[PDB]
């Protein structure tokens, strides 16, 4: 898959076992650019992860993306980049809020507890 | 339904969705009034949905945090995706996506 899994947009990719989160996004990292989710678990699998659905439950569909999202756009030496930044509301008064929490404190920064 | 996983449509389109266009936090400020009011109708928005995310990416490209707030827990999110300026289709994406950001602030 790695091959051709590769051929995709970034924001298009999949990753798997077979083309793990590092080589389809990059290792884990603070800088502002960077992705910092996940443990070495969920790096190493992707969405072969355990509980990828109950992460995935997370993300957005493409209108939402578009429509929550703080939308911009710019221009620099290394080209023309879309930029985003929102926030998505955890549902407290879901039954499994509590086990949400868990799973995604499981994984933010938590590159920082391994080489 | 949550928030996320939302589609809009002329049927229920954004701001029935998403909330207004505007500056703050927690509000969209992505779509002119035809998008608005179109959504996933609207006649360029495979152009526009090229560059979402998947989930995958989403959660693999993005700095991902988790806040308690005032008005409870949330996920935030940023992150920054290249257009591809080998794409024919380049100078069209930048004025498609350059239409609809801060729209709002210009509806006559």
């Amino acid at each position: 898959s790695a091959a051709e899994a590769s051929k995709k947009p970034r924001q298009k990719r999949t990753a798997t076992k077979a083309y793990n989160v590092t080589q389809a996004f990059g290792r884990r990292g603070p800088e502002q650019t960077q992705g910092n989710f996940g443990d070495q678990e969920l790096i190493r699998q992707g969405t072969d992860y355990k509980h990828w659905p109950q992460i995935a439950q997370f993300a957005p569909s493409a209108s939402a993306f578009f429509g929550m999202s703080r939308i911009g756009m710019e221009v620099t030496p290394s080209g023309t980049w879309l930029t985003y930044t929102g926030a998505i509301k955890l549902d407290d008064k879901d039954p499994n809020f509590k086990d949400q929490v868990i799973l995604l404190n499981k994984h933010i920064d938590a590159y920082k507890t391994f080489p």
